[PDB]
């Protein structure tokens, strides 16, 4: 076994977390479509399929490590039941899956896995990315209004 | 004589469902264009198209089954007064169309006319994809407020 | 109301003699298509449209004069059950529908609607063509004989 | 072995019935060609290629379901001495394969072989097609009388 | 409500096993890429995607009935540990996933909800296709040999 | 009859003949596909269609020489259970077959029927390359082993 054994760890859990976030999305992404807001549809779709990029990336690592995938552990998807909600739910699972990235990240550079922290560097990137984009949609909420902000994502 | 009488009298049936829907949209079509509303003016004339388009297969299928179309009965049509009327009615008219396809697709099934049950089968799934339009416009009201809801349905 | 209320009762008689002629020539057309007389069937296909375009005209107009459009009346189709009897049919649902077309242009002049009578002469036009179109096939079922005629509408 | 034993038995059945029609429809064809009624001849060339695709997905189907394909056992073929026999002929073939479609229909739903059932309905639907094309060839025989559609026939 | 209830359970049911194919076939083609077998690799990447593709209309026909998708419960993953145990894993997967599929079709027919038969009855034919190669590509390795086998699918 | 009645006798031997190879061909090149042997699939299959060209020209042949084609005797089918003996199997055929059109080619020479003894010829030299590579097959499995010749024809 090449890899360091919490390496390996630290990657399955980055693992779950974008597994989740994978399904979270996409299921809030067909929610979105069903209710004809498609312009938050598309672009949670989109937010979905990154999610699965990242996933695909960290499996390819932790092989190449000769660890073992972790695909059976799937925790805890929070499912919104309004707009506000769903945005707010992916919005607590990214704060908490950055969490985790800046603990695996410090783990690499104490064992000297370099590749395996600019891996996990550049899907952190991708999720402050997409906090970025959670944390200013809840603000336009605030600034135009629920019943404008929702009329501004009818249409793709 | 190849038809069987009861699926042609079935066929005769959805076809009058059709001519109701053709000239209630239509007409809904024409009426969101008097009031400036051209984008609903515009699905409701491609609801009202799609609806032509079953017709003639029905006509279609009828004559090969050696029956006689029935272009001359035309049912109540449901006009509403205003947009959430309007969309209540064609949601109301599609309704009962659906009970009558199933109903159709029952006796086609005993009787082992599977081709008029295919045909019947994707008039079916047209129209329960006018039923999801028409109930997430109906959402989309309660959501955004009528009159954002008409304000988005202005320009095409 | 801006609209002469004469006027757009003529108007709705005119429209309910188009949505008439819609279905008679649809019908027919589908009856040539399943003879296999598809010369036939194609040219009456696109008498049908014809007439759906003149009915929009009707209908977009009548909605302008802030009238009630009529989808609901529909008066008597006579479908023939042979190709002279079809032809002689259109023809007579031509002929008096030119006589109300006549009617209705005599009172918009009277009360100066000017415009309705400009549509009204613009579908009167069109009438008298498909009116050219009926004689001439009758015609040429007596100089051809009527197998010839046949035989020369059964290739698009 | 995964299929239903009757259900294989059914599938060669109607490709037996496939291969009766591919060789019936081929000789019609050049027997049309040979009597220089080439638009015929045409027609039917491409209706024995149908029926020879129908026969290829039957075979591939059988494999999958772990049968044996008959293409050994050639039932008898219907073939006429001039052109409305051989239309009839082809007809009366027809009547007798869509009769076995359905009870061949009716066995895979009873066994929930609904792929075989969905292959089956497909097949149905082009032979019905077929019998569309054959009835309204005898029809126009009698409305242009037999010299005429032979004519008609004579250029593709 | 418009869906019926068991149906929704059926629809879900059938999810579930599509999201444990996602995940199997997803770690099976990595697993492969990390062995050089990369034909294996892209083939089996392929096979989730077209599972992916099914678990989406799974989510918006059941949305559109009302119910709630459950991406949340993730059953039992069957890894093998090489090629044939993998080929073996996912050709069982596949023949409990068609059991799934008859029995839903089954209970859509009773309660007449013919467009969730018709979706389940095309996820089917994906699935009956899946067998179809698993099936072929162990046969493979008993007439080619499990190196030859193996061998072949190295380069893309 | 313009034709000579043994030189139309040959001929129907001949496209007997050609009907066993269209199926026995087909029917082999749909097992190959079965086993996913794709490259002898796809070259069986056009040894199949090139069978079926044959078969075409000798009804054509035939008919012009007023003769009736015959289409409904198929003689016996031997259809192989393994590569081995399927190659063995088809050729076989062909080594029967050109005794036949040998034997045919005598009597049209003797009976100065010239036009069908090109014709013959020129089906005689397609048959010798399809003994060229069934011989050249056979050859192959004993100069690279079978497991070899089978791996060699998986791919396209
Ligand atoms: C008031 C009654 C109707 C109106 C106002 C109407 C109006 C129209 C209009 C405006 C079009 C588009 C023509 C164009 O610009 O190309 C159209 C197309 C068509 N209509 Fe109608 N229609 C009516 C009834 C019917 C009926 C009863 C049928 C069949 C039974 C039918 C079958 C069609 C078909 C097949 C098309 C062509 C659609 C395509 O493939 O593009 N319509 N109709
Ligand atoms: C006397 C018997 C048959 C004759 C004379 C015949 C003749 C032909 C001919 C002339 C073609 C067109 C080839 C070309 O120019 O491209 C053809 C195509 C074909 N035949 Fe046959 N055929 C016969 C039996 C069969 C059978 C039994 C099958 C299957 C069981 C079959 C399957 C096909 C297929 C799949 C094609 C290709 C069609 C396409 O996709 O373009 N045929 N046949
Ligand atoms: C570990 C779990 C999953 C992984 C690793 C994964 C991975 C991927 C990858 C790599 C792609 C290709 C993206 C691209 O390059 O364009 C993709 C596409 C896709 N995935 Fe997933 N995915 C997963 C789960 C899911 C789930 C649960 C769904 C739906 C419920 C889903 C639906 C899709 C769809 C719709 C596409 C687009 C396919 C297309 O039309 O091109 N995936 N996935
Ligand atoms: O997710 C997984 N990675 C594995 O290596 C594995 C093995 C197994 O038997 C079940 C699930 C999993
Ligand atoms: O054809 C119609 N024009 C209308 O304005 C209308 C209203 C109504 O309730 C039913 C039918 C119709
Ligand atoms: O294969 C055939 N050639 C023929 O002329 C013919 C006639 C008939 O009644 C049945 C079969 C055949
Ligand atoms: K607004
Ligand atoms: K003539
Ligand atoms: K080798």
């Amino acid at each position: 076994m090449k890899g360091d054994k919490k390496v390996i760890q630290h990657l399955n859990k980055i693992l779950g977390n974008e597994l989740i976030a994978i399904n979270q999305y996409f299921l809030h992404s067909r929610m979105w479509n069903d209710w004809g807001l498609k312009r938050l549809g598309a672009h949670e779709y989109h937010e979905s399929i990154d999610e699965m990029k990242h996933a695909d990336k960290l499996i390819e690592r932790i092989l190449f490590l000769e660890g073992l995938p972790n695909l059976q552990d799937l925790g805890k998807l929070l499912i919104g039941e309004n707009t506000q909600e769903m945005l707010q739910s992916d919005l607590n699972l990214e704060l908490c899956a950055t969490k985790d990235l800046r603990e695996a990240i410090v783990h690499c550079e104490q064992v000297h896995d370099y590749v395996s922290r600019d891996l996990l560097k550049d899907i952190l990137e991708s999720e402050e990315e997409h906090i970025d984009y959670l944390e200013t949609q809840l603000g336009l909420i605030q600034k135009v209004g629920l019943e404008n902000y929702l009329q501004s994502h009818m249409h793709e």
